[PDB]
DNA sequence: AGTAGCACGTGCTACT
DNA sequence: AGTAGCACGTGCTACT
């Protein structure tokens, strides 16, 4: 009938909301602005977009930052070997 | 009446709905796993998590290694100071 | 044939 | 008094 037929699409449907309310709760967790406060799910989708965002920029700067250090440490450690054959 | 009284309820909850419906779209192209494939909420949601996470320890590790370098050209820079007052 | 996924509707709580 | 937000239901498309 109908209500069985009805029934049975809720259940599987509840079974997967309920996988989906615990991803916003991982989501939530992954977010320091959000972590352990109750928010939104508009507030958790634009947060954690907001936080990639940073995330990104601030690893693509320090990745920047590493390469000219290596590249200054290279420049010092072959100063110091030329000056070390000296006396 | 209730029909109004709906109609008026379903109109401030489509639009709603829309907002995140745009939040979804914002962050399915701010992970490079689901940016241009049309990916489900669920695998939004984790693999943004799943990205953040490794976004968070990989932000960590190169912080890390920025202050190690930055010691390191410390040394570096000292002993080419003292050694330039020899001759 | 069965279902994942989504648009849309609905009624309630808890706010403003 | 009005509504944001959510749990839950419902019917369809598009897959397996």
């Amino acid at each position: 009938h109908m209500a069985d037929k009805r029934a049975h699409h809720n259940a599987l449907e509840r079974k997967r909301r309920d996988h989906i309310k615990d991803s916003f709760h991982s989501l939530r967790d992954s977010v320091p602005s959000l972590q352990g406060e109750k928010a939104s799910r508009a507030q958790i989708l634009d947060k954690a977009t907001e936080y990639i965002q940073y995330m990104r920029r601030k690893n693509h700067t320090h990745q920047q930052d590493i390469d000219d250090l290596k590249r200054q440490n290279a420049l010092l450690e072959q100063q110091v070997r030329a000056l070390e054959k000296a006396r």
